């Protein structure tokens, strides 16, 4: 028999075996954690592919319970009668190939039973798509209706659409380009910079010793949120107020700061800094045009119907990228311009304008 | 008491001596370092306030050498004929209060023998101002017909004009808005926290040990050049190029990746990390209408002419800053657009077209002076 999936809502663990990355390195013993919502079709033919960003999880859809300490990261997004009919379509999310929460990652335990750590090898975003590909396939599902994610997830179903188009019905794209960026880069880098600045990184062995780059995880992330705030947005939030009672003048600190040292501290009690690196190189990894004759042949090439989704405000992703997407991909109709002033963030606050462009995109599945 | 000018180019050390602070600390003892382009007119009309931002200092122009590891920050923009025309105009830069090239900083001995370090006070962009003209009137100058500065520089000349604007005649305030603004607050914050994560920082009293929490301020620059930076020139420029033969697909670096750890390493050779700290923090201080009801009344009743700057591709500080002081400042005429691709860097990188609003400041100011009797 194929791997049954897990009861709706509940984790699921499929060994897909041993998988040789695009660098050549083969990783062995790869677990992919899966969750679903909704009903497989008789025919296998009604999946969802719901794809994560760079510190989300399998956890789309629901509130904090057992397992989970904080609701869905798309909370709604997914069930009877929402943007992803769970009585017509079958939701699927993995935790991604490098993640922390269930899937092989550098946390996870290598061969000679020690965490991988600085042996975790180099994946791409094509790695991560292969690797759910084979948790599809031990499942018994070898096409998807349709791919949907947007930033690091939006990476992740473009590689999916272009690297596949004849197992995939329809995508949506959001919030991400066609490769990854100077400026994507920069900060990418920078980011892991700072995570292995800090002496607890330990060479990225520092799994079970009792010590861990939190501290420059947090750095890392205090940056990496600025990057996802719209500029004016923030100003309207915070302006230069001091947070509470505090006087910036005499060492206090403000309003803006002390909510990017609480953002920090909320990923330090969840997430693992050698996941933030590896993802962060997986992003900075990212063209679609590698090995294919450059970004402009290989979105010319993929014939699938695309929904294409920017936010006008983004910052990190800014919406010239995904008006390259939309020109290049012939089965997009057009830029669908998320007008929000909430920055890249608004792939995560716009859950009714994500809906609808999640509507559309099963209207084009069938 | 009055103190002589350096001989041109040359470094000044003028001891100002005790500064009351905006937050009630008094600073002992303060020495401001000085350099100047041009003679001082015997009527002492003729002086432009060149404003250095947070990694500049005193060395406005000219090549490096006599203790400047690089050329002038501003290099060509004084000299005869130059935008800042040194044949009528006496160019005055200081190293600002905080600084680690020759003023008082947190690299500077307290009166304890022993660096100021974490005993620095804090220190506002308006103590910055209120430094230089102690400087300025310790050397025999209490009315100045120019200010000029960008980024840091341009909140110290904004604050002058808002403060001062009897003994200012023209400004140019490039590149800066009326306060700071969350973003900005946010990368400043974030920044200074890189640095003190660093363990060599040793709270701040790491002057004289002989380890330094440079690792860590490499960090807050890689951050910091990228928010001076336009993004598509960043793309245009190095896009996920790879560097030299090196192969990110194994670990190797990215093009963009190795300029950012060069441009890291570049300032841990030449810049204290306490100082970066201490005027970060005077930038996150920014605000000209504090204790004046609000940026808008601050700026109506300001009737100084300025010269306002912006810069199309600031990621900074976007040019919706400078359309607000445009319009704000009832001296100022409109908004004067830098067109550049370059970023916030374009007030450093674009000379010609910042030399041309620095040479309409002058020959307002030179117009006003001629008409000003003191
Ligand atoms: C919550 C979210 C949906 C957007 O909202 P937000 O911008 O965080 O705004 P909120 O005001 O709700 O702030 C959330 C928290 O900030 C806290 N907060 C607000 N102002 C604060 C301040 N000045 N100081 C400290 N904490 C503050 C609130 O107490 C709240 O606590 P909680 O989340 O534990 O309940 C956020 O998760 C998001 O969109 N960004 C996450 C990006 C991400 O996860 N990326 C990884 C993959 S990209
Ligand atoms: C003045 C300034 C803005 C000029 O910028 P610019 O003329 O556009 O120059 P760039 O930003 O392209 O820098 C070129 C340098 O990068 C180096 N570089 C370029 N690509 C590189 C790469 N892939 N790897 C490593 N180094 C690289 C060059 O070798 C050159 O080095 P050099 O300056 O020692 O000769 C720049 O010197 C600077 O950023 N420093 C001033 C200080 C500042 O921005 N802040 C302080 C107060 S705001």
């Amino acid at each position: 028999a194929t791997v049954p999936l897990p009861a709706e809502g509940e984790i699921g663990l499929v060994h897909i075996g041993a998988l040789t990355l695009e660098n050549g390195t083969v990783l062995p013993d790869v677990t992919i954690a899966v969750q679903r919502w909704g009903e497989l079709a008789p025919d296998r033919g009604n999946v969802v592919m719901v794809l994560h960003a760079l510190t989300g999880d399998s956890h789309v859809t629901g509130p904090a319970g057992d397992g989970h300490p904080t609701a869905g990261w798309w909370d709604g997004v997914a069930g009877p009668g929402a943007p992803i009919d769970t009585d017509h379509w079958c939701a699927i999310a993995t935790n991604v190939l490098g993640g922390c929460r269930g899937s092989t990652g550098p946390g996870s335990l290598a061969p000679d039973g020690k965490p991988w750590g600085s042996r975790f090898p180099q994946i791409t975003i094509r790695d991560q798509v292969a690797a759910d590909r084979a948790a599809l396939a031990a499942l018994g599902i070898t096409e998807v209706a349709a791919v949907v994610g947007g930033s690091m997830g939006g990476a992740r179903a473009l590689e999916w659409l272009v690297t596949h188009p004849d197992d995939v019905r329809a995508g949506l794209v959001l919030a991400v380009g066609a490769r990854a960026t100077a400026d994507q880069i920069g900060t990418q880098s920078t980011q892991v910079a700072a995570i292995k600045a800090d002496p607890d990184w330990q060479g990225g062995d520092y799994h079970g010793t009792g010590r861990a780059p939190t501290e420059g995880m947090e750095i890392a992330r205090r940056f990496a949120h600025l990057t996802y705030r719209g500029e004016e947005e923030l100003d309207d939030r915070f302006a230069n107020t001091p947070q509470d009672d505090e006087d910036p003048l005499t060492g206090g600190r403000y309003a803006v700061q002390s909510y990017l040292e609480y953002q920090g501290g909320k990923l330090a009690r969840r997430f693992d800094p050698g996941t933030y690196v590896v993802l962060s190189d997986a992003l900075s990894s990212h063209d679609v045009g590698r090995g294919r004759g450059g970004v402009e042949a290989a979105l010319r090439s993929c014939p699938v119907p695309v929904v294409v989704g920017g936010i006008t405000s983004d910052r990190l992703y800014p919406i010239r990228l995904q008006q390259e997407l939309a020109e290049l991909l012939p089965g997009c109709q057009g830029l669908d311009v998320v007008d929000s002033i909430y920055g890249h963030d608004g792939f995560l606050v716009e859950t009714e304008l994500v809906g609808k462009l999640i509507r559309r995109t099963l209207e084009l599945a069938q």
